């Protein structure tokens, strides 16, 4: 997702929080 969820939040739709980065379908993209 190229996103971080340091604050336990992700903007990218479908990206799950996996501190400190947002993961997508099982992998941070």
């Amino acid at each position: 997702c190229g996103e971080t969820c340091v604050g336990g939040t992700c903007n990218t739709p479908g990206c799950t929080c996996s501190w400190p980065v947002c993961t997508r379908n099982g992998l941070p993209v």
